[PDB]
């Protein structure tokens, strides 16, 4: 490993071939940033046997994301991920037809039947729990708060409901089933990066064999063909499977790695949010100020979905504080990549392309004034409307805000996931007292091993206590 003309400037470290497999692995968002520290807006590092150019001008980012798989390729990386940490392996399909296949199924009608459905899951796991536990305060980890709450309407959203003519006793069983695939869920979702990393002990390994076994069960097509008011998106997942000739067994594989795809970001993100307006006394008052005009002006009124700008920046800023995923490319051919500047750089056949929008732009103190800070009103201009426009290098940036992703790897649920967030927090807000137990706690690291997968989460919980509201 020599530079080429062209290439990036490359650093391979101190440890022969490992190269900086720690230290990216420990804490990827603090060893990134010394690096451009070090080298500036790219890089190329070594770390574990792999050659990673670092790409961190978010001016720079649309060179790349956009380039056709023969050039840069997201599929190998995620093909390895769905085999090794969710055993599925699936016939050779294309990326781009069935992404463009799935998203169809979240936007437009559907998703408005999903936003309705949502909102009634929501409501009846939320309200159900409360009133099954009974009229005063309860206790609870905000986390667990949140991700229960989400994922088991989200799952009983896309997976379908015990009945549709709807009855108090389908109703409570849905409670009680979700409950299960949630905690079930959870215990699988907390060692991902093991998996990943294939770094599991020996009882790790059984324990993760045994919550797979579990919830390939719980989610294997025999059991979900039953259920009542399924999503198109669901009834059209499991067509494409069957078209491709996917055993059962393996269709149920799939399903729990589209369980992790579609349910193991909201959660967090709610919970993230919500504990940013706990902490914020003014950017609490302004969300809970903003909900309650429109509700003085079961159904959701049409304007907490649409019309909820305040809400909007709560959200943008708590997903540009906590949402760190990887963009990351397989360099397929020998090529050159135009920086917005007039630079090129030369980007070499079996590399791997990085750009992590977490450190930059979201992060980065010369977009954001203190990024580490969260301001509720900072996609708000003074006037209340969307704040649009950010700048780097003298320059207005078109990214400037990236948790869904970019290029064709971006995310499919998206107005789904703001809606349903939203509708969530309506629901805690309006419904019910949350508070903090202790209102001087300080937000929780996130577990750092975790930067790369979507949204972080916290290396402990907080503990809230909630009711429906008494009055
Ligand atoms: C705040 C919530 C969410 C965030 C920040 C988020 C972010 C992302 C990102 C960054 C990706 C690119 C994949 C990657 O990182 O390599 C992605 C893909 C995807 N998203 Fe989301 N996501 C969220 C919630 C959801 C929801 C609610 C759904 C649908 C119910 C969804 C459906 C999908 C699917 C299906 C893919 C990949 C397609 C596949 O492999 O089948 N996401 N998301």
């Amino acid at each position: 490993r020599t530079r080429r003309p062209g290439e990036p400037p490359l650093d391979l470290g101190s440890i022969p071939w490992l190269g900086y497999a720690l230290d990216f692995g420990k804490d990827a968002a603090s060893f990134l940033t010394r690096m451009k520290e070090k080298h500036g807006d790219i890089f190329t590092i070594l770390v574990g046997g792999r050659y990673v150019t670092v790409l961190l001008d978010p001016h720079s980012y649309d060179a790349v994301v956009w380039e056709p798989r023969t050039r840069l390729d997201f599929h190998a990386y995620a093909i390895f991920l769905m085999e090794r940490i969710f055993d599925v392996q699936l016939p050779h399909y294309s990326p781009s037809d069935e992404k463009a296949r799935m998203k169809l199924t979240l936007l437009h009608r559907e998703l408005q039947a999903l936003t309705e459905a949502m909102y009634t899951n929501l409501h009846a796991v939320l309200l159900g729990d409360a009133t099954e536990a009974g009229s005063g305060w309860h206790e609870m980890g905000l986390l667990d708060f949140s991700y229960s709450f989400l994922l088991r309407a989200g799952y009983l959203t896309l997976y379908g409901i015990e009945a549709l003519p709807r009855t108090h006793e389908s109703q409570a069983q849905d409670r009680v089933h979700s409950a299960d695939v949630f905690h079930t869920f959870r215990q699988l979702d907390r060692l991902l990066p093991k998996l990943a990393r294939g770094s599991l002990s020996v009882g790790d390994k059984d324990h993760m064999c045994s919550v797979k076994s579990r919830l390939w069960k719980l989610l294997s097509p025999a059991r979900l063909a039953r259920r009542a008011h399924r999503s198109k998106w669901l009834e059209s997942y499991l067509l494409h499977l069957e078209e491709m000739g996917v055993s059962e067994e393996m269709q149920a594989r799939a399903l729990v790695l589209q369980l992790w795809a579609t349910q193991g970001n909201m959660g967090p993100a709610a919970f993230w949010l919500l504990l940013f307006l706990l902490k914020n006394p003014e950017a609490l008052a302004a969300v809970r100020g903003e909900l309650e005009s429109i509700l003085w002006q079961t159904t959701l009124p049409q304007k907490v979905l649409d019309s909820t700008p305040v809400l909007d920046s709560v959200l943008s800023e708590s997903l540009r504080l906590t949402a760190a995923p990887f963009i990351t490319r397989e360099v397929v051919v020998d090529l050159a990549m135009p920086m917005a500047d007039g630079r090129e750089f030369n980007l070499r056949r079996g590399d791997r392309l990085l750009l992590f929008p977490f450190l930059s732009p979201q992060r980065d103190p010369e977009i954001y004034t203190d990024p580490e800070v969260f301001k509720y009103n900072r996609f708000l201009n003074p006037d209340g409307s969307e704040k649009k426009d950010f700048y780097k290098d003298g320059k207005r940036l078109k990214n400037y805000n990236m948790p869904w992703g970019a290029g064709h790897n971006h995310c499919l649920g998206r107005s789904y996931a703001v809606n349903s967030i939203k509708q969530f927090v309506f629901l805690v807000l309006v419904h019910l007292d949350l508070e903090l137990i202790n209102a001087d706690v300080e937000i929780p690291e996130f577990d750092l091993s975790r930067y790369g997968f979507g949204l972080m989460q916290p290396e402990h919980d907080v503990p809230v206590r909630y009711r429906i509201r008494p009055h």
